[PDB]
């Protein structure tokens, strides 16, 4: 039920590319990664805004509308590391 707010003025291609990334990357968590995600996103126990590419930038969350921002990575290799790396 998330839906996604393009941000990123990239191609539909690698917009996609990026999304099919994404959940593969969720779908493969841990429970405690999950619920990490969760915390991180939500704030508690609907959307991501997608931006410029930037591999030297956290995911970062607006808790309040339960937004995350997430920079679109060159590569899903680095989207998993600073999505892991933010949220524990």
């Amino acid at each position: 039920f998330t839906s996604f707010n393009d941000e990123s003025g990239e191609n539909a291609e690698k917009l996609l590319q990026f999304k099919r990334w994404f959940w593969s990357i969720v779908e493969k968590m841990s429970m405690t990664e999950r619920q990490d995600l969760v915390y991180f996103w939500t704030s508690s126990p609907p959307s991501i805004t997608i931006r410029p590419p930037d591999d030297q930038h956290l995911p970062t969350a607006n808790t309040c509308i339960s937004r995350l921002y997430v920079p679109l990575y060159s590569s899903k290799q680095i989207l998993k590391q600073k999505l892991l790396l933010a949220i524990k």
